[PDB]
């Protein structure tokens, strides 16, 4: 499923991401845009044998189990396939854990390269929230 920009923002707000750990909603929407372009089915193979899944491209080495990543620890305790859902609940719950893992939102390379330090409020422009 490919969400509309404001469609995802609203869904994220409903799930408590606005200002979570002091990160405004714009940051999360900007991260999803650059990580997956709002496509819940997005997957990326990593030259290292791990894979990134979903709208927030969560990694199989530590966060979810995909049954093909040597030395995986499943910290979010879910199958990675649950991250390819049109329901972002699993993605959000896992994201909250990742963002509190000690590197802030730097955990998302796309957010760091394209969102960090910019005017992130542009990302929820036109949205009724």
């Amino acid at each position: 499923k490919v969400f509309g920009r404001c469609e995802l923002a609203a869904a994220m707000k409903r799930h408590g991401l606005d200002n979570y750990r002091g990160y405004s909603l714009g940051n999360w929407v900007c991260a999803a845009k650059f990580e997956s372009n709002f496509n819940s089915q997005a997957t990326n193979r990593n030259t290292d044998g791990s894979t990134d899944y979903g709208v927030l491209q969560i990694n199989s080495r530590w966060w979810c189990n995909d049954g093909k990543t040597p030395g995986s620890r499943n910290l979010c305790n879910i199958p990675c396939s649950a991250l390819l859902s049109s329901d972002i609940t699993a993605t959000v719950n896992c994201a909250k854990k990742i963002v509190s893992d000690g590197n802030g939102m730097n955990a998302w390379v796309a957010w760091r390269n394209r969102c960090k330090g910019t005017d992130v409020q542009a990302w929820i422009r036109g949205c009724r929230l």
